């Protein structure tokens, strides 16, 4: 394993925006790229602003290989803001869990992206060390599961996970709680999901739940 600290929490280094709620539309790769966007923000201009996630969902569409409410990609999302030049938002377009026309418009932009970065398969060590040097990277995970919605607390591992991953999240720190692993994950299904809508998931037990499946991060 890698010289790095034992714990990171994005959270308390004023990187990471209030919990969204996707609702019934399925932007969950949109919640997930623009949450790391925001940190790496933060990171260069040192404000925290929310970024929109209806802007990706509008506008980074059948071109990046994405469909909205009913699906997409993090790094598809990601080439996008690159080759647009620009996100708006949160505050400038706003998230109405639909999908609507492209209104992007460059007075509102807040962020840009340079690049992005997608990790090696599956590897939870380089996962820590992107998470630990980069910033909270945008990762997939297998959420398909009854026990997943009903998280409360502790550290989630679910027998019955798979490497299967379909529900994009955030990964904003990992570190130990009471002698099991775990990575934080910020989900975006409001407050009301788990830990003020967080989840603790299983870390170095086999890649559970595919969390290290599909990890990326963009820079600004
Ligand atoms: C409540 O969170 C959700 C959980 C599942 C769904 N299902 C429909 C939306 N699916 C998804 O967002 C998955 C998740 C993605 C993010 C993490 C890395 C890879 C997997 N992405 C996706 N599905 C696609 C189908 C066709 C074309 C492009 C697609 O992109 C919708 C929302």
């Amino acid at each position: 394993n890698r010289i790095l600290p034992d714990s990171v929490d994005w959270r308390e280094k004023g990187c990471v925006t209030e919990v969204k709620y996707q609702g019934s539309c399925g932007a969950c790769w949109a919640f997930s790229a623009v949450g790391a966007l925001e940190a790496q923000l933060k990171l260069k201009t040192g404000k925290l602003v929310s970024l929109s996630a209806q802007n990706l969902v509008d506008c980074s569409t059948e071109k990046y290989g994405n469909k909205g409410c009913n699906g997409g990609f993090m790094t598809t999302a990601f080439q996008y803001i690159i080759d647009n030049k620009g996100i708006d938002s949160d505050a400038s377009y706003p998230y109405k869990a639909m999908d609507q026309k492209c209104q992007y418009d460059s007075k509102y932009r807040a962020a840009t992206c340079s690049k992005y970065t997608e990790l090696p398969y599956g590897r939870e060590d380089v996962l820590k060390e992107a998470v630990a040097n980069k910033g909270p990277v945008s990762v997939g995970v297998d959420a398909r599961h009854p026990s997943f919605f009903l998280y409360r607390s502790g550290v989630y591992y679910e027998p019955s996970c798979t490497q299967n991953v379909n529900h994009g999240v955030l990964v904003v720190g990992y570190g130990d709680l009471n002698g099991k692993e775990y990575w934080l994950v910020k989900n975006s299904w409001g407050h009301n999901f788990g830990e003020e809508g967080y989840i603790r998931m299983a870390r170095n037990k086999g890649n559970h739940c595919g969390i290290a499946s599909f990890p990326s991060y963009p820079e600004i």
